[PDB]
């Protein structure tokens, strides 16, 4: 059984009945307009994201699923800060590709929809499922472009989904399956995969301790789970002294909250409190598979954040590896402290920038929801870029604030040099912003909050319920244009 | 356009593929075979519960939904206490008739599926919505039967459905809109347009303050919304001396919780709070329209539970109607206070059966949930009624305990006869039900703690979400089969 | 003429669905919107400015009492629109739908509302800068540009169909006073506004977050605000000049 996605734009005032796009038309002339016939027969037009199945169209696609594209010359939508076709299409590809899979048909040709990139993205984030834990799973489903006009276009969607679907993994994956050793495993491996041009070292805790990291140590300790500090290398640029882009990403593997625990509500979503390295992660793989030829450093440091006889305990004083202490007034504020050091190892590297990502703060969900990444930075150059990036993938960011108004919060400190809260409950997201940024003294940081971005349930259409592994896409994007741009 | 819903059979191990009902062997044959043909190309068969359409099979039905049935044989399961192929069938049903709603299509024949009453049920209550406040609705479905040789019985599955939605609709409704005065209405045209056998009297506060209800009185003097006792009487006996049988319902059209206030979160659930008096007087309705030979008297008494100058304190010690005094040391535990004056008056008719039901406890819901309402008796033979006739429709009883050991833990009163919440937080609707047996002397007296099955999310296949109007088809069929036997 | 409407709750308890004991006394400012929009306008008469204004300011108290919004209930905006009262403590938004249906009545040049709309913009940006929803990024500059001048800050907030999506997904209505998460809350409650806005320049200002000083604004001595008065002062003499 082979399955067959095709797409349909909604009628314009001019046109006398909704468009086919051109394989939709040409597997309809294949019929002899028995698609057209059955989709009139069947009802009310497609509109965007809807579906309609009809079968025995055609002996060699048993199941025809059509697939309401929107309006055809949708484009850049000035007031949600996307391309608003590509996003039509990836939610009617994944929308028609569970369809088929719910027939439980293995092998699905998917119609390129005018953006084989977009319909490529929509099929493989659509169809996405992290089941491997299930004795129970829906069928396999293998996408494939419908035609071969546009090829490179498709594999890039599906290499850019991928990517995601690797962070949307990791994430996932039960923190007793995906430790810090495992996690750095799987990205070793999957860089190593993508490309020779690499070098991963598995940092382990006594060069962490040589690193004089005690800020993300004093994380790490209360758990029994070894730390390890991911590093890995990207080396793309024809020149090897080319200063790299840093990528730096919050690896908690499993968040309690330590001593300053956690309620236990929905306690299991902070599994995925590693969601920063998975997406940078992630995008360097996927940078490496694209091949830019541009140096790229991804560093994650990783550690479990427990409860226990030797772990961090408020009020407790640290010292970050650029001599800075660190007053830790609330241990599950721990992802700002093993950030620090991160941040300040990206320093030794010369970065052209440095960007870091973090599910960090239930304030930047409060904030923007599942709506779009948070963004902290102090260069309106990289904002710009990173939003250009969002715009394309439709995985949106917003800029957040870095004002000395927040430093202030968190500098006011009662032991040291800067307090791990902020001393009012408000702006979270921007007093964390603040405290990592006093481990930055790099012209072109941006910090991400993903926090909000961490799952979804149905705000995208084309991610089924779980982790997200969002905004991965958009950090790919915008390494392929500073590869080519900046 | 007209939709048809076509039931099949899950294949049995001496079958050669799965068998479609009577109606849908029919049809197939009607259109050359061209349903079974286009069945089997479409994919895996179809299990109970699932949908497939089919579009263009015969000119007067552009779409075609076949339902899985399940087992046909499928009878009584001991296990879960219903008729599992009625369930099979309602769930079914419901799904296609979702299905050309979805289509919108305006019309749609529904298979009998061997049991029109099922049939009609999955099919009436499954399209059920109370959209009568949104602009935006989805299209109105009329459904008929497939057929004409089942039409008493699929018109049976509409009355029994009708009555539920009834329930439904009073309880969805908003309690600004559905006030005392506003249920008693409805209830009363209702009643009326079912049979003229009918008297509704909808008493006012000055009967209630005369009949010196004073437990009743002191949760409705918060509010400014005037409270109602609701009496409704159903003459159906051949004899008009014949002992009626007695329903009460707890009629609270909104609980804030009064001074002892509830918390914000899923406080409009509580416009619900009058479930009670819902389904007892739909019940009684429907009995009408089934013109049961049984005299029948329904009793509401109706207010809100507000907080205000003049609300119920704390602490505060009214007097029922039989000269029992209550403390009420917390004003949310209002349903049990209305209950006992509505009970106490119950007795006047000297009823056959006096049974009440009312969405009283949170620890219904966490002992229960929507899988049963809970039933509390002092006769087995009427729990044994209501048992089995909660077999035939599926909306399911469970036996709770009344034991002295509860009622101990509510007349240890620090001020009065009897204290309206218990001493211990345990066993919440065990006690509950204690107190209001403290104002039965009745021999045949159930008590419906219907809190739990209030609303439906996804558990009952047929019901969208929202209220439930769980368990009126239960109550319907005792009364039904108490004319017939009892 | 240009409409400034706010959000004018003399005193919220948060009604039946009553707020928590804690600084509730600074609930007697949850009427900061209609002030800094009202304040504005008196500022920009005292300048003198060429523009015609017009402010408008739906103002009451949220109080529980036997007559009170009960969660739930459903109210009928001025437009028609039908609301599903989930909770009566999201107020403002429900003052305002009727407000903001008004001011299309005076064929506004642009519409700016400004109320404490939600917590949510607090923890989102405290009183970093006000919390501006808009749909119009030509006033979005003009805001932010007016806010540079006067130093009384303005951050941009996303008015997306996503949280829409999370406001009209209503049971028994048009539209929910409250998303069907607690995410974003600041975002669902301007989507919630834009609902009941069909203005090409429309700017909701959501002031919770700067409702308060205690020393943040070295300027301002501990107490309400008043922010952002000078920005849309400003705003108003640039826009009697430039726009
Ligand atoms: C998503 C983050 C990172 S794991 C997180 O859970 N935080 C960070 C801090 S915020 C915070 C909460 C109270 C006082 C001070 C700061 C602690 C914890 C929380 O919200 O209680
Ligand atoms: C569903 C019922 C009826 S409205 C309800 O809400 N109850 C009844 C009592 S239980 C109760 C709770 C605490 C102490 C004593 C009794 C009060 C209220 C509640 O759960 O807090
Ligand atoms: C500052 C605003 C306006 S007065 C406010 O207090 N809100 C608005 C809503 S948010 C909200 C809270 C819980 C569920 C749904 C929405 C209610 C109240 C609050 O935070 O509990
Ligand atoms: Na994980
Ligand atoms: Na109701
Ligand atoms: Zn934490
Ligand atoms: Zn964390
Ligand atoms: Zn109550
Ligand atoms: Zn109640
Ligand atoms: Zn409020
Ligand atoms: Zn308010």
């Amino acid at each position: 059984t082979k399955g067959l996605v095709l797409g349909i734009y909604s009628k314009e005032k001019e046109e006398d009945e909704p468009q086919f796009t051109s394989a939709g038309e040409n597997f309809n002339k294949l019929v002899s307009g028995k698609l057209r016939e059955i989709l009139n027969i069947s009802g009310p037009p497609l509109k965007a994201g809807k579906t309609r199945t009809f079968y025995g169209l055609h002996e060699d696609f048993p199941s025809v699923v059509v697939v309401g594209l929107g309006k055809k010359t949708a484009g850049i939508d000035e007031q949600e800060n996307w391309h608003e076709g590509k996003e039509n299409i990836r939610a009617a590809v994944a929308a028609g590709c569970r369809q088929i899979q719910d027939l439980e048909i293995p092998s699905v040709e998917v119609d390129p929809c005018g953006d084989a990139q977009a319909a490529a993205e929509g099929a493989v984030l659509g169809l996405y499922e992290y089941d491997d834990l299930k004795q129970k799973r829906k069928v396999v489903v293998s996408a494939k472009l419908h035609g071969s006009e546009d090829q490179e276009a498709w594999q890039r969607g599906v290499l850019f989904a991928s990517g995601q679907n690797l962070a949307r993994r990791l994430m996932e994956t039960p923190a007793n399956e995906m430790t810090p050793t495992k996690f750095a495993e799987i990205v070793e491996e999957n860089l190593k995969s993508a490309s020779i041009k690499t070098d991963v070292f598995i940092r382990p805790k006594s060069w962490i301790e040589e690193q004089e990291m005690g800020s993300f140590l004093s994380v790490a300790k209360g758990s029994e789970e070894p730390p390890v500090f991911l590093e890995i290398h990207y080396k793309g640029s024809p020149n090897a002294s080319e200063p790299p882009l840093v990528f730096v990403g919050k690896g908690i593997t499993f968040d309690s909250g330590g001593i300053s625990i956690k309620a236990a509500a929905n306690m299991d979503l902070m599994r995925a409190d590693m969601g920063g390295a998975a997406t940078i992660c992630s995008a360097i793989v996927s940078a490496a598979k694209l091949d830019l030829p541009i140096n790229i450093v991804g560093l994650a440091p990783l550690c479990e954040n427990m409860p226990s006889g030797k772990a961090n305990k408020p009020g407790d004083v640290v010292r970050a590896r650029n001599g800075k202490t660190i007053q830790v007034d609330n241990t599950d504020a721990e992802g700002r402290l093993i950030l620090a050091d991160a941040l300040c190892y990206a320093h030794t590297f010369n970065p052209k920038v440095i960007i870091n990502a973090a599910t960090l703060t239930g304030a930047m969900d409060i904030a923007l929801g599942s709506g779009a990444t948070g963004v902290f930075t102090n260069s309106s150059w990289l904002w710009n870029k990173l939003f250009e990036a969002s715009i394309e993938t439709g995985d949106r960011v917003w800029r957040m604030p870095l004002f000395e108004h927040y430093t202030r919060q968190v500098i006011d400190c009662q032991l040291a040099d800067v307090n791990n809260i902020g001393k009012y409950r408000s702006a979270g997201a921007c007093t964390a912003a603040a405290f990592l940024k006093e481990f930055v003294t790099h012209p072109k940081w941006a910090h991400l909050d993903i926090a909000g971005v961490m799952t979804n349930k149905d705000e995208v259409p084309y991610l089924r319920k779980g982790m997200a592994g969002r905004p991965t896409r958009t950090l790919i994007e915008f390494l392929f244009r500073f590869s080519q741009d900046s």
